[PDB]
């Protein structure tokens, strides 16, 4: 804190700043603060009927916190584009936090119109916890982020969440934290608040798409030394009898080649098409859907496993549940139609990871004899084999940064399924709150509690910087690169820019990926 | 809930201090600590007057 009513507790840095090494970012944004819940906890659960698998138990707290967890927090659209262009990896370093020039307004509903003045003696308190103490929300993909555009007010979200439940009923093991039960830091009207974080060591994410399938990597020129058995029996006469031969594979086939590795780990999906009339008609949204099943209720998994989408020369078609989904500007939450919505389409990782709507491939089911045929039968699901390689999914533009490994006995590759950097200790989350007032006691002792408190909210400005790292590329090749191109054509309106009535929007996501090595 | 100590009263003798709802009998307990919202008067009358004030401005803490 510092001196105030009449000087300002902090100006605006906000800038973008790029040393051919790392990148520096900053932001500020406007931000307001209601009370929620009338300042009281409550145990929060589902409704008395529900499905099974739809039952949850928890608690909603007053306090409020922030939450920048995507990338167009950090970036505009051109800062974006030195990042992709011009790099092969990027990891986040390091990230600093403020709060200033906080101040509180109280509001009168006297007759039919409110009045708003200042209170300057009101306060605000703000903690981070740092330790990890408590649930964890942030990494859930939930609203409420910092605006992309600079000049837009935001709202705070509420904070809240869920433990062990039995149906709607909860067990003996369930936890309640009291977040008045932390030390905190009250500010009042001159105070302003700080606090910065470090990065746990994490690999680049790779903007890199390969260059070569992992079917292919080898010269045609040259054949192998290594035989395959090309050809079970032979015509002996007008009757064929059984004879192995045997053969060396060159570019003729390429197909029967020996090779050092396999494709990623793969757990299937339905295929849709975007074209309303391919689509079969019934509802298998949730009967078609891929599941895991977990304590007798089960879960659609929404992002998967990272695959390829639409395979090759098919755009038509997406996996059901397999890729994240943006929404335009200003779309309604429910049953919104197919040209509202924004598809992300991954099809850089077909050089290595398998199609998402097709089978890993085929395994034999029997062993021949004379008398009993060979079969085979399709492996729609594999887990990890020694030898095997994939990539990640791509962390877009509007899509989340970063998410939080649990805590546990042990966890395979922790790089998290929406995408970003898992992290082991990610940034710790930021609560505030309003302080309550009391309003006019009776002037006989009660020791029940207050019910009535002076109508009131915050405001003021945040500031986040982050430190980013980069990492250049260094390529032979000869022929120029596939590069992220804003179309010269005239339009109503400029990409990316505000409308006449004001209204930013993005046209379309925006993936990391364009710049290519060789696998 | 219940409570934490008490305080022995200032005796020729005692037998025993710990107190009966039970804790930790003291003979200096934590003291006590007092609190009051200072009065203002409201408005004054013009011409002097003697009495004592039966009017205040209504406020609290």
């Amino acid at each position: 804190g510092a001196d105030g009513v009449g000087n300002s507790s902090g100006n605006w840095h906000c800038d973008s700043t790029w040393m051919g090494d790392r990148v520096i970012t900053t932001s500020t944004r406007t931000w307001a603060l209601p009370t929620y819940n009338n300042h009281l906890y409550k145990q929060i659960s589902s409704q008395s009927g529900a499905s099974n698998d739809n039952h949850y138990f928890g608690y909603s707290t007053p306090w409020g916190y922030f939450d920048f967890n995507r990338f167009h927090c950090h970036f505009s659209p051109r800062d974006w584009q030195r990042l992709i262009n011009n790099n092969w990896g990027f990891r986040p370093k390091r990230l600093n936090f403020k709060l200033f020039n906080i101040q509180v307004k109280e509001v009168t509903q006297n007759d039919g119109t409110t009045t708003i003045a200042n209170n300057l003696t009101s306060t605000v308190q703000v903690f981070t916890d740092s330790e990890y103490q408590l649930p964890y929300v942030l990494g859930s993909a939930h609203q409420g982020c910092l605006p992309p555009f600079p000049a837009d007010v935001f709202m705070v979200p509420q904070y809240g969440y869920l433990t062990l439940n039995n149906g709607s009923q909860a067990v003996g093991r369930s936890s309640f934290y009291c977040l008045e039960y932390f030390p905190s830091q009250m500010l009042r009207t001159g105070n302003n608040f700080t606090f910065s974080y470090t990065f746990e060591d994490v690999p680049f994410h790779s903007s890199y798409a390969h260059s070569q399938s992992l079917d292919r990597l080898m010269n045609p020129l040259i054949d192998q030394y290594l035989y395959y058995l090309s050809r079970t029996n032979t015509p002996s006469g007008t009757t064929t009898q059984s004879r192995l031969q045997f053969s060396q594979a060159g570019a003729s086939d390429i197909r029967d080649q020996s090779r050092n590795w396999l494709p990623g780990p793969c757990y299937r999906q339905q295929r849709v098409s975007k074209t309303s009339a391919d689509n079969n008609n019934s509802e298998y949204s949730w009967t078609g859907a891929t599941k895991y099943h977990l304590n007798g209720r089960d879960s659609l998994v929404n992002p998967g496993p990272a695959m390829a989408s639409h395979k090759d020369d098919e755009e038509k078609f997406f996996p059901q549940s397999g890729v994240l989904i943006f929404g335009k500007q200003g779309s309604e939450k429910t049953n919104v139609d197919i040209e509202k919505v924004m598809i992300t389409d991954e099809e850089e990782i077909r050089t290595t990871n398998p199609v998402a709507t097709e089978q890993y491939g085929s395994v034999s089911t029997n062993l021949q004899r004379g008398n009993r045929q060979a079969a085979t039968a399709d492996v729609n699901t594999q887990g990890v084999l020694p030898g095997m390689v994939w990539q990640d999914r791509d962390v877009y533009l509007q899509g989340p940064i970063w998410a939080k490994i649990p805590h546990t006995d042990g966890h395979f590759h922790p790089s998290p399924l929406m995408g970003g950097f898992g992290l082991k200790h990610p940034p710790p989350q930021i609560l505030i709150k309003n302080t309550p007032v009391p309003a006019n006691p009776s002037t006989t002792f009660s020791a029940a509690k207050f019910a009535s408190f002076i109508t009131q909210y915050s405001t003021g400005q945040v500031s986040v910087e982050i430190e980013w790292e980069l990492q250049k590329e260094n390529s032979k090749r000869w022929n120029p690169e596939i590069q992220y191109t804003s179309n010269y054509n005239k339009s109503v309106n400029v990409d990316f820019t505000v409308d006449t009535n004001g209204v930013y929007s993005e046209p379309r996501p925006i993936g990391t990926r364009y710049l290519t090595r060789n696998l």
